[PDB]
């Protein structure tokens, strides 16, 4: 996500 879907 914002953080994974980096």
């Amino acid at each position: 996500x914002l953080s994974l879907c980096a």
